[PDB]
């Protein structure tokens, strides 16, 4: 009933707001993964950095999709956000690897929204989604492939070189 | 003779391109009414006329996009007599916003049904296009129309006043 | 009715919203014709720029005088703005032939009010014309005489060096 | 095993710990909601909404910066649900601003409560920390909500609008 | 052995990127043999060659793009032959520049080939790299061509002299 | 019809020049391949992609000097194919620069043959030529390439990741 509601369907609406928890979820997990490599005992200060930035970039998502639905008309509705699927992480390879799947998760979130899109007929949605989801997705995706790649060839000392001289301070 | 350029280009694209030049020119031709309307010494809201006078410039900028995208594709710009607009004179704020309104949707709506053309056409170079110059513009701008309607309900006079002097741009 | 109103006949009033009119007609023909001139078959980039430059003019002769109806208390009354004469313009000599027939008559409308004006003894309407529009329409008039004159000149490669040497990009 | 850097830091306030981050992150997604209601098309109060977005950082940096504390101390930090925002819909700004403050109230409560504990503990750093970082902080917020409350019953709507105007910040 | 990063990627969609960098290379090529003719002692319209050298660039920059693009995505570059131009000598301009369009249509109709395998496979990621970096371009480059060719058709020598001097960029 | 320009050039330089064109080309496609292996999420090298990259550019650039100079002296290009690379795939970051030393030995033997032609044909121009703008570029890049062989040798893997953060450029 919204004034300005044009072209923009019930499930497009349901589905934007899960997308929505999923990226907060996200977020949640790369906080916690953040921190988790900032204990004394881990004190990765790269990885954790690494983390705590994709933290933001997943929050940045989840306002982004909230804007989306105010602008199209629909109706935010917020559910729990679930804690992340462990407390505690690993070496950096197993946490990048728990990392890499969540993004393809999110990626094929992504990619469903776009195709239900494609469906109803909704091209705002569709360029919404390529314009600011789907090539960062890919890009994120890709750096962390590159990461686990060196994380094996340096496979201890390599971790510790791998956080030096690849990651960021 | 067909363009030399031309290529993946439907002759019902090209009409329909020149259909929503004609409804671009329509639409800044009614905001240049209203623009007008409210600079009234009896209307006398400098803020409305300056938001309209601006939408009107937007749409003829719209226009003119189009056109430069025809003959980028190797159509032929057809024009056609731009109807004057569907009131000589346009109420208080929220009457001339709420018909701003419908306005911006049948425009709106008729750009997704030039969209949805060029999908059933195979015109990605089209669907881009839109998408890319025209689709968010209007989510954006149906949007801030709306947030203006509801401010001016809330305001309902003294409070349409208070929203030309705080809410609107001069 | 207006407060303001003074010394303003209804018929100055209407042969306003007429030229209005004429002025809106002028910058829709402006329009057609510098869209022509960029169609990848005509290709004259400055005669495209010369007639887009000349539809802006139009248009602001348009607003300038629906800013003196209001000025002057008169009611702006819209018409619809007929499709221009041509679909095609031919030539680069053809089109300024139109243009110059179109601003002599343009021309021969200011020269109207003014008349009107001076017979209904409306002095500010007589001084807003000379200032804003009769010397405006003699240069104008004055500089596509000129290029006509270098267009029977170089007459096709005239037609063409016309465009590079003379006219701006 | 007991971290090698853990000094003077009990089990019950670690434990406290990780629940005011879990109270700090609620309150984040509680102003984030209350934040994107007031940018809705139909509530359109852009003032509003910038005070609870602005919040909800502020409360997002205060849960980082305990969790900061918690790896400093040698504790674990270990995250529940966030539990979803009591309402979908939020009224009028001073009913908005009505629950803000309780929020507030039963944030600056469970740290109060967390600073009783360290006094108990003899843990003069998270006394310090909570002092210097948080306790200060609510007060000034809470005031602050409680002038912006007194404000919006004295204009009580035209009131509403000229507050979100004249009084918060864009 | 697929990629960890592999998504949403056909092996389809795969193959034609290595079709279209290879389209590119030979593009490029066609491109640079055009550039080093018009610089000929015996031709010697430097604007002519300075474009076509420009093009030979744009389209080896569009190869590298596809071959990002195969990374990125978790695809294997496979590189064939690039095969040689399919002219040692060029002609006048005007028949450089016709053989010019002819490439860059063929070229424009395999990225929107490119476009529909996508769009079938439902690969968004691949019709939104084409839409940004590929079509608008192409269009674009075909209407300059065009552009050039009706001016040298109008000038015809003398008038191909005028042509590279006052059109062309140096 | 000679060229009016054409004065002591051979019609072997001409060809041999020709066929240096040739082997530029094919070892700049060589690099590119090379450099796009690097850049796979499953080899992720950057720094030794970005030397082949670069290497594909400057292998590209003394094509294009050799196509100039066929046309200072009043020769004709004439193009070939450009064969695929050797490999579809180039191994760890030695075996790379194993064959990447290969075949730089093997177009400094061609530029060293071109010279011996130029010596045997008395003409001086295309021997400065070559002194000035190939052989001491080839001396330098393949001593190069046998310092970055020596190293990865004495760091032979945690070795082959070292190499290309400390020594090779990003």
């Amino acid at each position: 009933t919204s004034q300005i509601r044009q072209n923009y369907s019930t499930e497009v609406e349901a589905a934007v707001n899960r997308l929505v928890n999923l990226h907060l979820r996200a977020s949640y997990t790369y906080l916690s993964l953040g921190f988790f490599f900032d204990r004394d005992d881990v004190a990765l200060e790269g990885v954790g950095h690494f983390f705590r930035e994709l933290a933001e970039e997943k929050r940045e998502g989840a306002e982004r999709l909230l804007e989306f639905q105010n602008d199209r008309g629909g109706r935010a509705l917020f559910q729990d956000v679930q804690k992340p699927s462990q407390d505690e992480w690993g070496k950096t390879q197993e946490a990048m690897e728990a990392a890499l799947a969540m993004e393809k998760n999110l990626n094929q979130a992504l990619l469903d929204l776009h195709a239900l899109g494609s469906a109803r007929a909704d091209p705002h949605l569709c360029d919404f989604l390529e314009s600011h989801y789907l090539d960062k997705e890919v890009k994120l995706i890709k750096k962390m492939g590159n990461h686990l790649t060196n994380l094996r060839r340096v496979a201890s000392l390599g971790e510790y070189l791998f956080e030096r001289l690849t990651l960021k301070h």
